[PDB]
């Protein structure tokens, strides 16, 4: 995976609602690791996280339409890296 790409395209996007890996929006459902594996449909997972930033989930926006897929993949592999080594 390209974390590089990854990483711009968070700051770039996510960084408004989810700064240092939390949650400005609903608090709880943080990018952390034990918090994706109690609120995050399908557990944590690579294809769990693609899909809800594919295709959205209530307060969190759909970004098919907004990033490619090459961008999509990139900041997925980002989120999975710096929750698996707690790099927050
Ligand atoms: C940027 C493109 C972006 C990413 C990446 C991203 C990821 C993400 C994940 C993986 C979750 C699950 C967290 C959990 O513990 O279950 C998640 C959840 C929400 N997001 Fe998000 N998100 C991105 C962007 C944004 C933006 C810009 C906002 C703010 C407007 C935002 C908000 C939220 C909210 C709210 C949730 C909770 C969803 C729910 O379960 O109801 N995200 N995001």
């Amino acid at each position: 995976a390209d974390l590089a790409l990854g990483k711009q395209t968070f700051e770039a996007n996510c960084a408004a609602c989810h700064a240092g890996g939390n949650n400005s929006v609903i608090p709880d459902h943080t990018l952390r690791k034990a918090a994706m594996e109690q609120f995050l449909q399908g557990g944590f997972n690579l294809e769990a996280i693609t899909y809800q930033v594919e295709n959205g989930k209530g307060a969190m926006p759909a970004w098919s339409g907004t990033l490619d897929d090459d961008e999509i993949a990139a900041v997925a592999a980002y989120v999975y890296d710096q929750a698996s080594g707690d790099k927050w």
